[PDB]
């Protein structure tokens, strides 16, 4: 108890009149964004290379020289080399009979060189298949044996082997096509789209023109089954110096393309704000952009499969989940979004509401895209529920205006000191508020009497406590009546009948004075007597700080590692050989 | 001022009564999400190669071939091979006493050959150790300088060189594990598991059964220190076309696995919701989502350090962290997540409780997973705190009901116009309130009377400004007098008896009029009053837009070139060596 | 109707008393985050390899050996080796005259071996172009056609080509730097830094010091244009046993760094909690965390470049955007961060506010920096509003109380029950509040009298319908009153005059009973009467669920891939070949 200030008020006047401010105009929902319902094919740069089937024909050429010592035999050397099998021989014996020449006629190193097998005369040597092994493709040849020379004691003799080998190899280009790769590893400096028809003339080339052969309407035979193929194929054949290769020709646009379809989105939102497009995926959670205008597929390198791939996935998307519900707004259009992403759209409309040339380069992360997605459908239902209870909580304030400018007829005093921030007296002037500042009164210069009986005329009382004051801690003392909450009224007019049973407890100081039968008993603290809350509880709690670590499910290391053999290392120390087994420097 | 409009409200009537809306019902806060407490292991799918040592042993056969030129030596041909070196040779001369035969003999090309170091009779040379060269493993050979013939003028010789090598090289395998590489880059076309005993022989080899061989209880002589090895193993030995390639034999389950350990989590909660459990990682914010039926470990083919691994990293886990304060529920779990990792989970509870085969596909991105874990953790704290103040909300809403139901008996006009949403008059009909529409009143309509005393008894004084006023802007003149809020009465009935001192303050359209001693003074307008508010402020701003932008710390063209080597374009590099610096098509 | 409690209260006591809680001293707006503002520039570790010009000289010597049969020619042999071009050869015939010997002299075998071009005397011969191919480096060559032996019935001859060929290639070399290897494919086993000055003596190599030499005041010579260069420089040249390779020396750290610049950032802001900086770009959407303490750059293995880099781009930066607004505030400092990014940052402050050694390891993911943005970015703005609506709804709490101790007094019955939480009686003992509960009654045991009006005197009427009822089922029957709210008096006291066009509607049950010239009428339900809200709407709506999809724009195996030629794959189908095609195993 008596820690809490005492106040004594004067009389207002007309000198300091106050108003309550009026109702604000409260905020108003910003306007849901707009989406255009849509169905989209989004395509990345396409790194794979363009796969194709071709065959080899070569003859495995192998001389060995051999030495008859005494009781034992040696290779004195061992010459191996790969002979391309002429386009004659390819047509008219290999395709047509399944057999091969027992020689070998080809150019190397600037002569003109012919081997024969074991020496002999020159005869056609059936094709079989050759032994099988996982993974491999098919493959036939001549021979199994390596051919060498019968002993002759003390001689140095040579033998001839000639293998006439065939074999189904996958072949490899990359962008823009101009040479090929077989899965033997060679190369092959000729666009695999090279020919005569078709402008196909204009395409590279590296070597000579009757290295190169093209034969319409032809018809492949299969060395193992011998069956005729049924349809016809434009042919292509060239002689490498170690090598003869064959593929069928085909047209290059239709082929090739420098795009690769990657996600057909079945319900692809567009909104439009800043000048800008954002085209929105629920189902893979990720959020493109890209400027209002379209771009022309004119511009894309080889990207003919575009429209043609989009034009199938939207149709067959259209068809399986709208073509009941919905109907298409023109044709697909083409947008470019961040990070190198191609997106051919088709914006859809419900039935209820009817009435010089470039490479385009992408990422290799999606990421920033699922960020944005995340992001954004946060950002708005936070900015959505807030802005909810930023207009509901305006319209609460100026609601609850109306029990304010009421309670204030009741109790001038209070609802002024409330509303002007300090303790007030206040009186009503009409329908505007007078007010005065209270002298505030240290408790300890207060005293109450023992009694709220009225002398002068029995069967009257004090309705609150008769009160002694000082304004300072010396001077003279006033006599007055104890008022709501601490006020010190300087008059006693508070008056009543007495009545029997009577009990009050008034507030005083930090605490209250009790008092029965129109006298004094004792002080009270506010933690003796019972509270209720008038108070709404709301607990609100932050959200905690928290720590993200770096984490990959394989390091850039482990990616490195996971090849069978790395060709850096193998040749690092296939190259050290002489420097570990030999001596480089010593001369004899 | 004449900015706002005047109303006349007739006497409500029973016609038209309202009542307040009774307390609506508040939404219960719901229920917290289940979280089971455990300890989990993450696997991945595993992309390294089994890794094991061996040991080589070949014998490196050199045959030159010189001529003898006047004063000058030129070589003709340099016949290079590399021979295996026989069974009996690896284990009776080298393992057993460092030296091998100073002669090769051998299968190639379909002949036996044999070859002499120096052309001289057979010796045991000595092995002695390689010269160092940094990051290659140990090697051992018996020659450093190579032999040639010796000077006969106008001769061609022959000399023959055989330099036996052992050396000791990394082996890689990849799944299936049917074949395997040395680091040298030669391949066995071998399971690395292949043997007699365990069933092991079912294994794949593409080579005849003389070329294997298997030696029990074999113990290893170090060429260098010369001590033999202290327990045995069982040692494989494969004679290939090119080199004896030794290692020792393992049961293949124990040795490899299709699966990795990726990350141990000491923490991991598991949820249960919409059919599927949901396993979050708090430390490496992550959370995996998972069908309710085990995956059963029987489906992983070779998946059996699944089970050894997770169960070893649980209970150290466990002993670490628990074994004071929790105990294990059941033996641990396996559950297949989405993007192919399998999680090993065991439950735990608190002390203070219980009264065909296949292979799995990991991605390589974990982000979807912790994407989801952010999105939860921040979508599960807004949930509730909005749903908090929802409940705050209509408690608050249906506590005011209180104060509303008391204030319309002290002003039921004010009351009844903030509730119905027009101006209105209303009166209390004992527990309902009667309401009747008011009309308006332009304010160029209505003029105010000067004086506010009664002559016609004097000492008495109108309450309110007296009034007179129009209904159409050409018609009868009423007089009235003025009421609260621009209502004006058709009735002079306010009245009080005259005090000196009477200063009072009206609304008067969109301002005051203010008069002194029942006397008119002046108009004013509502910003010549100081005006204090009973609105408590909140300020409530948006979340701002976004924007992520692509980001990579390498992009894949800085992987690729990281290699220091490129097989591709190396290959193309020396295969253009002919079309660059000789003639291919030239014939003499 | 009849379907709701109906309560006697008897009048209260001072036995129980209750006061209102006082005002909650409210919660502070948290201080917000102070920031530092700065110029950053990021680095990762460097994976690139040194890249660097350099130029090969080697002498392809070929000798074919060739058997003249009756109309036929065969190659029994060709021998191809690269000889090493001399030091003296290079620098005195090829650099001074843009020519080469047509012999070539040089060590092989650990014999001295000499080739002449056509077997004739040598020559020097002309350095000519190369023939032109698309993406390959310069060359020259002296060759064109392979020379063989002319025709001589019978016989085996030989016949030597030596072609000097030049070429430039591009060299490069991974850390420590110890060798490099040429586009060949060729290793080099010495550093790209090794000469004799400035202590780079110091570097490795893997040679003997004559197969070295450096040349100060070197002029390049161009072989096409025959131009001599301007400015020289000092010129490695290392004679391997198979080449000479040429290239300029240079001082190893400034060419070289481990670390290499990754993003340049204008502005990054600088928070410090949690004994960690927290580093934030907006630009990128990035939040790197790091320790206090400064990393020393003298800890980086060849660091140089990380200065020199920071020092140019903060400068640069600084220049344009903040020369004219800021300065700078001290010198650059350097911290590592979490995953492995070294961060260079420069404090600034505005003008109105002026008064052994490591290899640091780069994680290949940002995302998690990503991650902490996006969620810090959110926390923090969520918090602050969360903040802002506890800080309003405790002031409103509090502001409130004044409109709550003014009801009390003029309905301490309602008042009371509505904070209490059940139905009392009250009564205001001065500044407190006595309560007592009221006894229920059910509905089924009330009876209303029909009438008003007081027959024992006309003219007065009670104002409230006079009531029957009982405290049980079966007992004696009390006369009352009816009160508020379903609320039963025991005394008949409220009176009034009666008056014309009396019309009143009272709560009696779940529903109202109407009365009308002081008689009774007929019981209404809620729902007959016109219904007002004193409520302020709030719809409050949960974020939804969402599910991240795994998601990649290429998977690792389209990188893997995205290779034009495998080496394990090409590796493994050559080595096959023997397996397929020959017969490894039978002996003739
Ligand atoms: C979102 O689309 C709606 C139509 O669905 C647009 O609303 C129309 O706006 C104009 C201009 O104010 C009015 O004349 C129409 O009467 C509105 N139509 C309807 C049905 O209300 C709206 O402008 C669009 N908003 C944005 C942000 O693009
Ligand atoms: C969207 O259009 C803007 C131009 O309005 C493009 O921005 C330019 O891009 C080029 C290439 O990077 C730069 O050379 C220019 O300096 C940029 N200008 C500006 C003002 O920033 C932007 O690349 C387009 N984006 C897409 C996805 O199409
Ligand atoms: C306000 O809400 C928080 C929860 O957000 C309450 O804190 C939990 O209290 C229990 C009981 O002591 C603890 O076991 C939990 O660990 C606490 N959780 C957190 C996240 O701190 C808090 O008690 C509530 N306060 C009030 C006054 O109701
Ligand atoms: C979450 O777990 C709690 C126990 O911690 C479950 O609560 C019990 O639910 C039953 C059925 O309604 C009641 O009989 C008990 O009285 C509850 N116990 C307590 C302590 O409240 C709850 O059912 C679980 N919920 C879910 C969704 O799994
Ligand atoms: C969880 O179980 C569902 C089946 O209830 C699996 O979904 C099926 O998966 C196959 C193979 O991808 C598809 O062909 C089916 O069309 C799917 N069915 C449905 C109804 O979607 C799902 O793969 C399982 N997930 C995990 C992580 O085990
Ligand atoms: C409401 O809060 C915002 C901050 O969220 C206050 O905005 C600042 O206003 C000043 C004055 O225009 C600017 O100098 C600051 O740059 C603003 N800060 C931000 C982050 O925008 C705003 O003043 C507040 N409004 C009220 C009425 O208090
Ligand atoms: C953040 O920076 C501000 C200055 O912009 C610091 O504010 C001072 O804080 C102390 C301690 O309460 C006060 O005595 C001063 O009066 C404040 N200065 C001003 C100009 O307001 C503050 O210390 C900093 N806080 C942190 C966490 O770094
Ligand atoms: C920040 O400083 C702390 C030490 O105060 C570093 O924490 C140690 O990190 C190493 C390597 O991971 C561990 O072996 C130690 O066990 C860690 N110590 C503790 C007490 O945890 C931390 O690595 C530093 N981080 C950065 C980015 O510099
Ligand atoms: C509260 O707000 C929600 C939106 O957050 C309203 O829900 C929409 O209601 C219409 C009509 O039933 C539907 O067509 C939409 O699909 C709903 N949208 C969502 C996101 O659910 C809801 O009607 C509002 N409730 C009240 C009482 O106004």
């Amino acid at each position: 108890n008596a820690d809490a200030q005492f106040y004594v008020c004067p009389p207002p006047t007309g000198a300091t009149v106050v108003q309550f401010e009026q109702p604000r105009r409260c905020p108003t929902r910003p306007e849901g964004q707009n989406y255009t319902e849509g169905i989209a094919v989004v395509f990345k740069e396409n790194i794979a290379p363009y796969k194709f089937k071709a065959t080899m024909y070569y003859k495995d050429v192998t001389v060995s020289q051999v030495w008859f010592g005494h009781r034992y035999s040696q290779f004195m050397g061992i010459f191996e080399d790969r002979a391309p099998v002429p386009f004659e021989e390819v047509i008219d014996k290999i395709n047509a009979k399944g057999v091969c020449r027992s020689t070998a006629k080809y150019v190397r190193n600037n002569m003109e060189t012919t081997a024969f097998h074991r020496d002999d005369h020159e005869t056609d040597m059936e094709l079989k298949p050759a032994k099988v092994a996982t993974r491999t493709s098919r493959g036939w040849h001549t021979t199994d044996l390596k051919y060498n020379p019968s002993r002759v004691e003390a001689f140095h003799r040579y033998g001839t082997t000639v293998n006439c080998i065939v074999e189904e190899v996958d072949a490899r280009s990359v962008y823009p096509y101009d040479e090929f790769v077989l899965a033997t590893g060679d190369f092959v400096y000729m666009s695999p789209f090279y020919g005569y028809r078709e402008g196909s003339h204009t395409e590279h080339t590296s070597y000579a023109a009757d290295r190169f052969k093209q034969v319409d309407g032809f018809y492949a035979r299969d060395l193992t089954t011998k069956a005729r193929a049924t349809s016809p194929t434009t042919r292509n054949l060239l002689t490498t110096p170690k090598f003869t290769v064959a593929w069928d020709w085909v047209p290059k646009r239709p082929a090739v393309c420098t795009m690769t379809k990657w996600q057909e989105v079945d319900e692809m939102l567009r909104a439009e704000y800043g000048g800008s497009f954002r085209f929105s995926s629920d189902a893979i959670s990720t959020t493109f952009t890209t400027n209002l205008t379209q771009y022309s597929l004119s511009r894309v390198d080889l990207g003919d499969c575009i429209g043609r791939d989009a034009r199938e996935a939207i149709d067959r998307m259209f068809a399986r989940k709208y073509n009941a519900t919905h109907i298409k707004v023109g044709q697909p259009q083409y947008y470019l979004a961040t990070g190198g992403f191609l997106i051919a759209y088709q914006p859809l409309l419900s039935n209820t509401l009817a009435e010089s040339v470039e490479r385009i380069k992408t990422t290799s992360s999606i990421e920033f895209a699922r960020l944005q997605f995340t992001y954004n459908h946060i950002q708005r239902h936070v900015n959505d529920m807030l802005g909810r209870i930023a207009v509901a909580w305006c319209e609460l304030q100026n609601h609850e205006l109306t029990l304010w400018n009421e309670a204030r007829k009741l109790n001038p005093n209070a609802i002024a000191s409330a509303t002007v921030g300090r303790r007030v007296s206040a009186r009503m002037l009409g329908d505007v508020m007078a007010v005065s500042t209270c002298v505030p009164v240290a408790p300890d210069n207060v005293i109450v009497q023992n009694s709220m009986r009225v002398s002068s005329r029995p069967g009257t009382c004090y309705s609150r406590p008769l009160v002694s004051f000082r304004y300072e801690d010396q001077g003279p003392l006033i006599e007055g009546q104890l008022g709501e909450n601490n006020e010190l009224r300087l008059t006693r007019d508070a008056l009543e009948p007495c009545t029997v049973g009577h009990r009050r407890y008034f507030i005083f100081g930090g605490g209250y004075v009790y008092f029965e039968e129109y006298a004094y008993s004792h002080q009270l603290s506010r933690a003796d007597v019972t509270t209720v809350s008038t108070f709404i509880d709301l607990n609100i709690t932050m959200l905690e700080d928290h720590e993200f670590v770096p984490l990959e499910v394989y390091t850039r290391h482990e990616i490195k590692d996971s090849g069978l053999l790395d060709y850096t290392e193998v040749q690092r120390r296939n190259q050290l050989h002489d420097l570990r087994f030999a001596d480089i420097d010593t001369v004899i």
